[PDB]
């Protein structure tokens, strides 16, 4: 006795983050998995390579395997924490003839504030990731995983780079960004087709880097100027951009960076940063097309009360870590 | 002979004051409960649901066990005072295959006025919970029920932080916001979820301020992407903001907040600012949840008269008040 | 697919615990309440829920006043003993209509068995509230929890008066029971209604403190016995009482009461011992009036067996807790 | 024995229901078999009456 | 590389985490065969 409600988690789309917004993590670079296991593939020279030059009437490569390629476990995290006591049972009293307007109320409330809670761990996978190089699986007392944390730059065989500016001094902090995108470009080699070099940063070190005597006069004469890639491609989010000597300041505002921490990173690298959505812990929907956030309401249950479960499936892969740079500001 | 009219009071949705629109309280943190008691949880040092948790058959944790939990009645407000004339109920015809231009805009007009006098209520009910610590309860001789004004700071046995800004000294004021922003954060321990540092002042408290020896300059030479306040609330809101050593000076323009008295508090931390929406007042509304505020029109209760009853019970709630420092400005 | 049995509960009435006959707590100040939270109100301004009136035509006025009140959740402790032997579901099938022979005994088995472990988690729970002054919450193992577990002296702001005897030394005992008698008489007020001076103690106290060089001349050379309004009006179990100035010594001989602590309260006094039962766990039996100790048949749940739920939610409640006075008997 | 029918603890509202059985001490022994027929009716009615 | 061990419980009460991995199983075929036309007795 369980009633599938997953349709309906449509009705309020989830927002886009600040690193979905970027494009870091985009809807294009994310599949949804016909099991728990995914298959994430590094692209390398040699596979797809057709190169040479054969001869004309046979020996006709076929090129194919010795791809590098890693599978791993997507973690599982339900958040099925919950007890409807009325809530038209959170089916909407027939939400097709008798909608009501209290009901279509309540079902909305509802359905925000799932999707508000699965994104918000989306968002703590996604930063999680991006900045400390692992899959995100800790324990409900707040332990990681290991057997579910696999690190990123272990599991290719990859290092990230390292960096330091101190604001105080009179060095150009864009001069050791240039240095540090420059040694970020050599390690691309084959493809090496990228849209723009990004550095995430929080507001005191955008504002520590930015007002430093070798660039306060260029950001105060251009400040962007109106002509920044990013500034053009999105338009209508508001957060502080620079694009100076070749590398674009971003400024993340949503307490996720600890301060004097930016993370250079290229954007528009293909398949460098992948994700994927596994299906649910149901033995209806194992072996069956992931649907992203699962909505469930349980009455076959303990006849006194009556739940509502919710579960999502969701892993984040750096396929080619050795683009980024973990830089340490001193401000 | 009563009709419920909850419906309609959406047509002209109410306006979002400086608290609302600086981020506060919003839709986001805002639950619908449908008893006269309401239940919050202090969540310290970090909340973040929906964590990895194994895949298919596991624990969905449904409910939490090791919590801080605290009850409240939350006041009742209604405001009746009205008198529907016998021109004044096109209500009946409103959507009903009579609809004229006329009916809407007469319908739509008293909805107006009656969400205008409820925003300045929950307004008042925001600034009584942000400034004076405690919920807004207060009788017809604006004398508080004692039963109802709950202070949050005894209520959870913790304390806002003090500080005193002398602007005739020689010392920094910014010295001293920094001192309490480097407290806050500390206190915040492992949520470091802020996406700013506010200090809401008035225009005397802001003006002299800011022209102190030492921040006299920096005001003058400051720029207009002063920070997402200035941004994502402009055109909209006519304040003065100057972010300065990581503590965003933002003067209020509603005269809800008395000289010489600041308040600094961390903007976008969860679980921090919470609102709530009980019930209406009647056995027919009772065990249900809520719609926020409610419209009445009752024609049974008179033969003289036809009165249209409004109604809303609403209490915000802070869960951190150990974030929040209570500043005085001394001109 | 389960039945409610909790009818039957009434078959077997459970005894009358020495608290309750010597009249502590009774089903007079026992409210069957409707919700999880239960309202405690300490009517300690005199008397004034109800009084006199006059003025005939129209003179209602149904609106009551408000009083000092604390609202706490009650404990839900349940013990699903199951390990029901088949016997057509151990009841003749619900063979309570044509119960003619064995029903009447495995039946009555059942209960007088549920209804004797209940009355021993309320004995529990009504010692522990009048000798610790505490709700009784506690988890499998054993330890308290702290949420339910709310003091006595905490929740009015009233502090218990405490005293020490010691039968070796010279002073009479009586004569400290004889003070510390006015100490409680004076913190009564002016609604001073109680009936008797209740001292009740351990056996291996009493028989201390009526050994006494003082108090053996009036122990043996009196105690006219069937004169004691206690020993008259219980006249169905064996305890030793002794009224001497006033005070009422009443030995325990149910083995709660850890030697050395007698616990003098006065007794009668209206509204100072209060009960509270709630319903059961069940969205059936939510917004249900209290209907004392639930029991119910599941069947349909497993198929190893068949089991019998039983589900009972009670807590106590000394408001006026000023009044006992905790003492200390060294021997 | 305290503890199988011990409901006491607090448990917590919607889920983790205590079946409390077992643990309890229980011996068997045997019943010890005496007969008294030790007679031998004569007449007796045949103690048929 | 964990604890199955059994233990004592009631009649009734219910009573009762593995790293695993997957790797692509290399292939191998040795194909290299000729029928003889009399070895085509297969059938």
């Amino acid at each position: 006795g369980v009633v599938d409600y997953t349709s309906l988690m449509a009705l309020a789309p989830r927002s886009k983050n600040f690193l979905e917004l970027l494009g870091v993590f985009s809807e294009s670079n994310t599949r949804y998995i016909d099991s728990r296991y995914a298959e994430f593939e590094r692209e390398e020279k040699g596979v797809t390579k057709m190169n040479a030059m054969a001869r004309g009437g046979s020996r006709k490569y076929i090129g194919s395997e010795k791809a590098r390629k890693e599978i791993i476990e997507v973690p599982f995290a339900p958040l099925d924490g919950v007890t409807v006591a009325s809530e038209v049972e959170a089916f909407r009293q027939y939400g097709t003839e008798s909608q009501t307007a209290s009901v279509e109320a309540l079902v909305q409330r509802k359905i925000e504030h799932i999707q508000r809670s699965h994104g918000i761990y989306i968002r703590d996978c996604q930063y999680t990731a991006l900045l400390k190089d692992k899959i995100l699986a800790e324990d409900e007392d707040g332990n990681e995983i290991t057997a579910l944390a696999k690190n990123f730059s272990t599991l290719w065989g990859v290092s990230r780079k390292t960096g330091a500016i101190n604001t105080t001094t009179a060095v150009n902090p864009f001069s050791v960004l240039a240095t540090k995108r420059q040694e970020i470009i050599d390690s691309m080699g084959e493809n090496n087709g990228f849209t723009s070099m990004v550095v995430l940063c929080t507001t005191r070190d955008f504002n520590a880097i930015v007002d430093h005597p070798d660039v306060r006069a260029a950001y105060e004469g251009r400040d962007g100027g109106a002509e920044y890639l990013t500034r053009r491609l999105g338009d209508a989010v508001d957060f502080q951009v620079f694009t100076h000597k070749g590398v674009t300041l971003v400024e993340d505002t949503s307490g996720k960076l600890t301060d004097g921490s930016a993370y250079m990173f290229p954007l528009g690298v293909q398949d460098m940063f992948q994700a994927v959505y596994a299906p649910a812990d149901s033995t209806d929907h194992v072996n069956t097309i992931s649907q992203g956030s699962y909505l469930f309401l349980n009455a076959g249950e303990n006849w006194r009360r009556d739940v509502i479960e919710s579960e999502v499936s969701y892993a984040c892969m750096v396929t080619r870590s050795e683009l980024i740079c973990d830089l340490t500001i001193t401000v």
